[PDB]
């Protein structure tokens, strides 16, 4: 549960962001992963969300978003989460890094992401208790 907790969070992350940007979504899954291959994710989830439309940053928002609600919480400065992101790409999912591209570089998104995360952890928090 420690870590479907953290898989709730990251959607839960996606989709209030996309909310916040205005993008239409619908509520987001967890489920549990059946592989018994050691490095995959044992908790894995689903957003659906509207980006056909949206503008390319608001649209990298959304990307970073799961990923960076866990540097959120844990710290890490605004000003470090390019280098946080790009260590952890082997990690991070292909889906997130076409939503992104490289704008995980863009100090000013991120900063524009801890201000949204400063304003909305309440929703975002409400939505991975309900998923
Ligand atoms: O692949 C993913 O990161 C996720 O399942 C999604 O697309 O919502
Ligand atoms: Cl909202
Ligand atoms: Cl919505």
């Amino acid at each position: 549960m420690d870590e479907r907790f953290n898989a709730a969070l990251h959607e839960s992350a996606h989709t209030v962001i996309a909310q916040v940007l205005g993008f239409n979504t619908a509520t987001p899954i967890i489920y549990e992963n059946s592989s018994t291959n050691p490095d995959e994710k044992h908790w894995l989830g689903k957003a659906f969300i509207d980006t056909t439309n949206g503008n390319v940053e608001d649209i990298a928002l959304v990307g970073l978003a799961g990923e960076a609600i866990q540097y959120y919480i844990e710290g890490v400065d605004v000003g470090d989460c390019p280098f946080i992101w790009e260590c952890n790409l082997e990690d991070i999912s292909l889906s997130d890094q076409e939503l992104v591209k490289d704008l995980y570089n863009d100090v000013e998104l991120w900063e524009k992401l801890y201000t949204l995360f400063e304003q909305h952890h309440d929703s975002i928090l409400d939505l991975a208790n309900s998923i």
